[PDB]
């Protein structure tokens, strides 16, 4: 009836279940226009596409979960391909799409951020945060932007590797195109903008972000996960223990190594820094899947908070950092050094023009 | 403030039919049972004060309108329009989500199972669009270059993966949705294991990627979305200053005499599941616990020693694109990867090297 | 060798054009004949559906010269080729996708507001397709400091910055970012400064506000006019360009806002607010303005003070030429409504 | 009254089986990869009057097969012209529908010209958006016969840093044309072959793209394009007369030797002077130096002509170096290069307007051995 279609129009906020198309207007010449069709997912006869002679029609005719709202050539396509899209393909996407939009309509006001996106080229794949799921994950939180937010790629290494060129553009990246990015934006979200950050980059240079971000008011960290993207892996999670070995007496460079994602050897250390007495950070089982949640990360932040004031009492040279961590976590690392800690930290990496080698990268200090 | 008929209509669809202060399904009285009286059970404010359309107007349910002060001429008091437009905005999201679905379809052959076992693009554009992936374009179809008079050497490998990734790269600029992302990659490989752990070098796992594993029962679509992960036992390596070999007993469980027979000396760490088997990738789940069991243990190898790590797998062919894209961080070990020689009695062999000599 | 399947295939991806000499073989229709499309054409392995030509009579018997249904040469190259470029073409409507921007002055804005509506049926006539709600911005009223260089620099920054987050929906065929459909109503300096921020490196397309036809273009097929340079007095003076497009500026209220003003001028025969006719008007303007700098630019190293009474689209086309990495330093003077429309410097672009 | 399917299959074929008004591929579902017809023929002018666009003297029983009349269009692009016949008008229609046809009908009429690799560099050291669109330069190959296997390369350069263009930018220039073309043609080779063709369109630094012309004029069969302001990657004039270049020679002395290029734009000699205190000027120039002076690729072999024997010449005169000070279009920068591949061994300084330096003309790169 009548009825049905308004609330199946309703229900999907007049897009096209299964493009997203806005079928309510006519972006091409500006009128409002309603241009769906009703689709049924078992059809009255059954011989149509998905009829099932086992299927009362006397009841699905109206049933709000057998009727999707479509677009006029997604309905052509279901229905001149059945077998390309069966009854429960097309149910399972119906009930999720409409789960989305309850979703998204019974979550609380959270405020307003700007989402910010740094990822890097310096890998041997494709690295690409897409910045449809930054916002997901925003929205799932309460937060929606003005704009599609920030997205800085850096310039891939050249021909020398990671050399000095590669680390000076790292630098404009973060300390010069950034700011000018978010200078652009101070006439729309005021001067008290919250930052949504996700980053997937070169170690030290999410370290050196963290530090340049780390005065902003409202940073929200999100992280990009290899099985759950963008969205927290299990929000009920706890922490795991953050293991610290102080370094040993002497004198010799301060090394500070940083086991969470993986075990950093030893050995690595004081090949690239003899003579180094190393501190460790780590958990007692290391693993790239670790940042299952947001309070993983303060509970980092909050561990490492305490040590690095111990390690900078220890030594009146920099400290040098060995770090095998998740990204948003040598971001949060860096957060820690905008003010609260203003000793000088080398960053060592691994270095794929020395066999993978530590070699020293940026310095980051006051 | 009133309002004609298709204003209400545009209200209504816009927000979804829930209340923006309060987020209440104003279409309650429609799932009770009781005909829809959507003049009643909603009001239609205005979503900022008078101050000298549409999209500045909003749905509050009666409750919310009373709390609501106005003016006489129905405007809000108080400034309601960040509000509003963070409702609208957080519905656009959502209604647009299936354009988030733009997807490459990739299919990674070698020459032989191209003709015993060829995929065909539509079994897997059948199981993409089942997940909500969307092609917009032919799928690749790839077969992996058989080998010229100089071998399957560090050459051929690496002309593999420039020839993988320069498909999909260009593939990967077809960006496209809401918001210009690129779109995702759904890839499935069917091909010597060696060979898909380069299929997983080029790819990576730092995007939107979606592996599909090929089932002869069920050709892309997953055996069962519930199926729990199973766990992954480890036997640690013994001591020794022998070459240090890693065996995977995920399929089937690898004679340990066949892994000393090609690698005189082997200390024997091994990845199993309680009960290996060829049908064990039952959803994604089972390929993503596989990932995060083996890395936990390649973390407490590659700390063991400086030496290579020699590769004995006996895995699904989706585990060993997944094992080729774990090894794609900037850090790289050296890893030596074997496979069982069909031409001489499945003998295992050295077919790979990954990282560092 | 084909069943009807595969014809109306082949026909169809091919436009009914032989593939080697590409004569229409759709003619029967075309001059009213019934269609007889297994007639007209022959299909062919392109090698001795996606590997079938389309062939007429003739050149299929100078290609199957044996008559055994096969090519005697390779012809998977030209067929392919063939292919590509019908599909180059079949998708050249994607091609449009288009950001609709509306540029106002707050004085504008309210007196003469430019409907989204006008733009998009102005840019779908033109194959321009928006996919997204247009962008209408009205420049920000300056503060007491007025229209200081930090006023003029944020207008950019906020003009780019709205700009920019619309240029990354890519799309189409091949990820390219969607054109600009953008028109402009504001005063003078404030439509260089939106030329400023736009640019003419990129795909985009102006369009014009016309008293009588809004933002259709008056007359497609109108010629522009000649654009007439005098060049500038023999002394040392300042060196002055006055545009006289849209009206004749007088010289007295040049020198008496610049005292001693060497005035140039550029003009067309017949001065008039309506002469931006169609977008090759605004061309032609760039083309002549442009020589003309060239000269004025090479004659002193001293600023060159504008006084322009030209139309709106004009005046977005004047700042977005200024755009490259050379600049020369131009001081604009517009007329003040609150000193009886006297020229006052209002904005320098270039080099202090 | 009702079109019959005699028409209804011309449509289908005079259209290729795609959208004339959004451009998506009708014959086929890509989604789930079935073959399917899901478009529909469309009447511009509707049998009714009250039709959308019904017109009262528009004889319908005269037009219902007239195929200037029907339209192939998605199932979308229909519901929109008609439920919005005013923001579709009838003459809008027609003239979309015809020129759809026309560009299929070029293209099925463009006789094959081989094949070559799509090629875009572009910089981003303007203060505004620089983008070419890759289907303007595919359009442009195809309206010349040029084919490709996939829709190229493009290189955009990383935009200077907030020192300007400081060594470090350059060195990224260099890095991404010496480098990063390289890689990517590598990359490609198998697709195309040893030597293929490059269709190449250029609108980047003047010294980066002089670099690039260097870098590949030792390659063969390049196609060169060029971005017009009013045009686009479309040539402005196909008939057009190449310009008479105008070439000043330098005096005999002992100052440095600058090449002047007046093309784009007359280069102040001031400005050379104060950059190069003591130079000898030799200018190449044209009558009226314009920004849209490439109206055709024989204006850019003339310029080549025009200087290919002046460099020789102007070797001979100076052991030094010769500082090339240029307004010239991007195009003319690429064939500049070109010229220096080889046929001119000498050490080339390239200076460039500084936008730090109040528009000071400062050295940049060295082209050379
Ligand atoms: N296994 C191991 N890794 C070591 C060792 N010494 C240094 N490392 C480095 O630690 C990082 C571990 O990877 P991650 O995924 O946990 O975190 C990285 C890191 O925050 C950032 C940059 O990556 P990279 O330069 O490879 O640093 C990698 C390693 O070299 O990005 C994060 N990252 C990279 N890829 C992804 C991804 N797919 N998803 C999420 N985050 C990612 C050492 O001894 N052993
Ligand atoms: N049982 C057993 N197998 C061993 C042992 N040592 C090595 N192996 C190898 O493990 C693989 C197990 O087969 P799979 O189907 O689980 O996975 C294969 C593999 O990923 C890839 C290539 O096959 P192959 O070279 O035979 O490697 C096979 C075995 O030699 O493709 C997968 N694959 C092959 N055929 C199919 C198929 N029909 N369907 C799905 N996946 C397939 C050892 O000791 N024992
Ligand atoms: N007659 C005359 N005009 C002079 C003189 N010195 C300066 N001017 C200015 O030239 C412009 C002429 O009007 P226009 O419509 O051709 O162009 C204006 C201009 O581009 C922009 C802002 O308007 P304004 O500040 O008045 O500049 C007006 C004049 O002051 O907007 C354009 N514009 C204004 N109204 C409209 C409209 N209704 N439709 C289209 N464009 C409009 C001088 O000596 N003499
Ligand atoms: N007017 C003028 N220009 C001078 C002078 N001395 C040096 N120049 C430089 O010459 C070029 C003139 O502009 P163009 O468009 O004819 O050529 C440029 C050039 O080939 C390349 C990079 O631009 P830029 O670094 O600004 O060089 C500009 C100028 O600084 O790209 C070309 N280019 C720039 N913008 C466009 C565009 N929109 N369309 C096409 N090509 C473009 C001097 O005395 N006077
Ligand atoms: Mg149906
Ligand atoms: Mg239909
Ligand atoms: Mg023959
Ligand atoms: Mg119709
Ligand atoms: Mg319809
Ligand atoms: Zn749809
Ligand atoms: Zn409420
Ligand atoms: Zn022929
Ligand atoms: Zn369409």
């Amino acid at each position: 009836n009548d009825e049905t279609k308004r609330i199946v129009w309703t229900q999907t906020a007049g897009h096209c279940e299964l493009c997203g198309t806005d079928l309510t207007f006519d972006y091409r010449a500006g009128k409002p226009m309603k241009w769906g069709e009703v689709a049924h997912i078992l059809p009255a006869s059954p011989k149509g596409p998905r009829g099932r002679a086992d299927h009362d029609a006397e009841a699905h005719t109206n049933d709000t979960a057998n009727l999707m709202l479509l677009c006029p050539g997604c309905h052509d396509k279901i229905d001149r391909d059945a077998d390309g899209y069966p009854e429960n393909d097309l149910s399972g996407l119906h009930q999720a799409y409409l789960e989305r939009i309850r979703l998204a309509a019974t979550t609380p006001d959270g405020g307003r951020a700007i989402p910010l996106i740094v990822q890097s080229q310096h890998f041997q794949t494709i690295n690409d945060i897409p910045v449809r799921d930054l916002l997901t994950a925003m929205s799932a939180e309460g937060l929606t932007a003005f704009d599609q937010g920030i997205k800085i790629a850096f310039a891939a290494p050249g021909p020398r590797g990671r050399d000095t060129t590669y680390w000076q553009n790292v630098k404009d990246s973060v300390q010069y195109e950034l700011e000018q990015q978010l200078k652009r934006r101070g006439g729309t979200y005021g001067d008290s903008p919250a930052l949504a950050v996700v980053g997937l980059a070169d170690i030290p240079a999410l370290m050196m972000l963290g530090q340049s971000i780390g005065d902003r008011s409202k940073r929200l960290i999100f992280s990009f996960h290899r099985e759950h993207l963008l969205r927290w892996p299990d929000q009920s999670a706890e922490p795991p223990s953050f293991l610290f070995t102080p370094p040993p007496n002497g004198d010799g460079p301060l090394a500070l190594v940083l086991s969470i994602s993986a075990q950093v050897p030893v050995r690595d250390v004081t090949d690239a820094l003899p003579g180094a007495r190393i501190a460790e950070l780590s958990i007692p089982e290391p693993s790239y899947a670790m940042v299952q949640n947001r309070r993983v990360i303060h509970a980092f932040r909050d561990a490492l908070q305490i040590r690095l004031s111990q390690l900078e009492a220890l030594t009146p040279d920099p400290i040098h950092v060995f770090a095998a961590i998740p990204a948003a976590l040598a971001i949060e690392f860096g957060a820690l050094l905008t003010t609260q800690h203003q000793h000088t930290y080398l960053i060592f990496d691994r270095d794929k023009e020395n066999q993978d080698r530590f070699t020293q990268t940026l310095q980051l200090g006051p």
